[PDB]
């Protein structure tokens, strides 16, 4: 029957010349594949600034302790500047095709994870995108603030240890779990349908992988081979 499964480029398309993962490259290049979305990392500097990044340490320089100014030079892969979250989002505004699938990194307590989505919150309301914008975390009290403050917008869990119940009951609109997850507990999409939640899965780059979870029914992919995905998706509808 029909396939319901749609792209999500991790960290943007960076498996391509030029490009970077969490780069202005690689949301363009997202957007420019036609992917559903593009995923990206954000963390909130010591002095309140958010910018896009995966690891929590970058060139010996620890985000989270660190000032903006200590890091606004770093360079990334392909040599563009550190992205600051505004400049990502300038740049997502004029990308109208694309969902933005917002990672919020998980910050050193509850009360400061807390302080990273409010302020994520903000910012995505300033540049215009909250009708764009999802959230994802592996951090349940960034989730439950993003819930909270934006209780229409979607929120997912990426940790993997809660049952589509317990997420519904807590107000998630959707999971995000790792594929080894959805491997060990088959009956978790089907039970995200049921629940009206969507599923993802993540970082799916084998194409007999991506097969597999397109049969179980995901609504996501979450991949750095978004192309393969569109490839494989397109074969199937024929
Ligand atoms: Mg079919
Ligand atoms: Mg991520």
């Amino acid at each position: 029957g029909k396939d319901n499964t749609k792209v999500i480029a991790h960290r943007g398309y960076w498996k391509t010349e030029g490009s970077a993962q969490n780069s202005i490259r690689s949301l363009e290049r997202a957007s420019e594949i036609g992917a559903y979305g593009s995923e990206f990392d954000v963390h909130l500097t010591a002095d309140n600034v958010l910018v896009v990044y995966h690891d929590n340490d970058i060139q010996g320089k620890h985000i989270q302790s660190c000032t903006y100014d200590e890091l606004k030079d770093l360079q990334l892969s392909n040599g563009e500047k550190l992205p600051t979250l505004e400049q990502y989002l300038k740049r997502a505004k004029k990308l109208k095709n694309i969902r933005l699938i917002f990672e919020l990194k998980s910050h050193d307590t509850p009360e400061r994870n807390r302080d990273a989505a409010r302020l994520s919150v903000q910012m995505v309301k300033r540049m215009k995108l909250a009708k764009r914008t999802d959230y994802i975390s592996f951090n349940m009290d960034a989730c439950k603030e993003f819930i909270r403050l934006c209780p229409k917008s979607e929120v997912s869990y990426l940790n993997g240890e809660l049952s589509p119940m317990e997420l519904k009951e807590l107000g998630f609109t959707g999971l995000d779990y790792h594929y080894k997850v959805l491997q060990s507990h088959p009956d978790w999409v089907k039970d995200c349908k049921v629940l009206g939640m969507t599923s993802n899965v993540w970082t799916v780059d084998d194409p007999k992988l991506m097969e597999e979870m397109i049969d179980m029914g995901v609504d996501f992919i979450t991949t750095d081979l978004p192309e393969e995905t569109q490839k494989i998706l397109h074969s199937r509808a024929q």
